[PDB]
């Protein structure tokens, strides 16, 4: 069908007006928008690309680390298997470092390379593909993240209606920038966000890219097919075959992202891109106060549990600071923030109660303002308030967390362990008690 093949939602911007205009954040956050292509965005807010340009990137911080991935350079939309036999999912790739510098001088001798041969089933040629390169440092990237501060508010790495700035901590790639360095060819492969939460991509240019989108509620066909193909739909490297989606009725969103677009992928959907040019690329997450986002986040949080998977995103704690401070206004929303505290609550209550009964000291342990939430130092389970500590651990004040759970199956009877609170029950109920829906006037 046309149906497997819809057009992509896009706004066309041309002046300051438009990215201001209410509407834009609506659409951009609507679920029945799987992704929206903002084109002209840079153009219209009059962004200075050139503070992301390779040349000046290589002037800020010439030796800053690259995670390089080395890829094959596959036809087309296609993925072949190494003897160029059949199309398949699976593209594992290579991972090295380099620095900026490096890998600067193979980006523009790449292209060099190109012209001078453009003057002359595969086997594929090897490419390298700069990723993962981490602008969280002010004072190391100070321009470059003032510039992002011209965006709208809602598309801001940093802003009031961010579930990821309520997170109260950093959360590396996520509530901090990342680059991305390319060549033609280079690829991402398929993925939904951490923790399903929305992502914002800025291309740089020069060159173009290509995108690839399936919408969220599909997520399950393609998390089958990889099943099936012994792959892991989270952890592998894969790239979906397009006959295969579309013979399984997925509608698959295909389109170029140029330099100065905006790629808005909204929560949970599934995307792969590639390069056409020579380009680099900016992006980071952001999580819209909707019931949608929390609702798909608190769903891939308790997947992630299931694949013995590390949540980036601590829901735990992540809920209890939206209970403390933000007045929620959707009845929706609310009531699904309610659930999970009352979950929550009730959980820790049961669970501290079995320690008292069998004769278990809690000790009074507190908690530092800007503390990061805590995870299970073997199982990366989030740990919330009861922390587990081993007696070597908290004399030496380390203070190793383990969940309940593991200390449990290292140290029958907890003899090993002393059992550290950071919220008083009181406390916690209060803010429980007072977290109630806030009425606003407005759709
Ligand atoms: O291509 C762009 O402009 C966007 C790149 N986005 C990426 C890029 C990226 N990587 C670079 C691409 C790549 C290439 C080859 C193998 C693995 C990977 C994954 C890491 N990883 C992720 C990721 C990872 C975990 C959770 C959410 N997202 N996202
Ligand atoms: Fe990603
Ligand atoms: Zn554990």
């Amino acid at each position: 069908k046309d149906k497997l093949n819809p057009p992509t939602p896009s706004i066309y911007l041309e002046n300051k007006r438009d990215a201001f205009f209410p509407p834009l954040h609506q659409f951009c956050t609507n679920p029945k928008n799987p992704v929206t292509v903002i084109r002209g965005l840079a153009g219209a807010l009059k962004l200075d690309l050139g503070l992301f340009s390779t040349k000046t990137l290589v002037e800020a911080n010439n030796e800053h680390m690259v995670e390089v991935r080395t890829q094959l350079l596959q036809p087309a939309d296609e993925n072949w298997d190494p003897t160029g036999t059949k199309k398949i999912w699976r593209c594992e790739s290579n991972r090295s470092h380099t620095t900026i510098a490096k890998y600067a001088q193979y980006q523009a001798s790449s292209f060099q390379e190109s012209l001078r041969e453009e003057n002359e089933k595969g086997p594929f040629k090897t490419i390298k593909f700069g990723t993962n390169i981490d602008l969280s440092d002010n004072k190391k990237w100070k321009l470059q993240l003032h510039e992002l501060t011209k965006l709208p508010a809602f598309a801001r790495v940093v802003s009031a209606g961010n579930l990821l700035t309520h997170v109260g901590h950093t959360i590396l790639g996520m509530n901090t920038v990342q680059l991305y360095m390319k060549v033609p060819g280079s690829r991402t492969p398929g993925h939904q966000e951490n923790n399903n939460f929305c992502s914002v991509n800025i291309n740089i240019g020069p060159g173009d890219c290509e995108w690839f989108v399936v919408p969220e509620d599909y997520w399950g066909v393609l998390n089958d097919f990889c099943e099936k193909n012994n792959l892991n739909f989270l952890m592998s490297s894969w790239w979906p075959n397009l006959e295969d989606l579309y013979e399984a009725n997925v509608p698959v969103y295909r389109f170029i992202q140029r330099p100065g677009d905006l790629v808005w992928i909204n929560a949970g959907t599934v995307h792969w891109v590639q390069a056409v040019g020579w380009c680099n690329n900016i992006a980071w997450n952001v999580g819209p106060l909707t019931a949608c986002q929390y609702k798909l986040a608190v769903e891939r949080y308790e997947w992630n549990k299931l694949k013995s998977v590390k949540s980036p995103v601590p829901m735990v704690h992540l809920s209890w600071n939206m209970a403390r401070n933000i007045k929620v206004s959707d009845p929706k929303l609310f009531e699904m923030i309610k659930y999970c505290l009352l979950k929550i609550l009730k959980q820790y209550q049961t669970l501290r109660e079995a320690l008292v009964a069998a004769g278990k000291e809690v000790i009074w342990h507190g908690r530092t303002n800007d503390e990061p939430a805590h995870y299970c130092s073997i199982c990366e389970v989030e740990v919330f308030n009861l922390l587990f500590v081993t007696n070597e651990s908290n004399t030496q004040k380390t203070y190793i967390v383990h969940c309940h759970d593991c200390a449990r199956k290292t140290s029958k009877s907890l003899e090993n362990f002393v059992v550290l609170e950071q919220y008083k029950m009181e406390d916690l109920i209060q803010v429980y008690d007072q977290f109630t829906l806030a009425l606003s006037l407005s759709s």
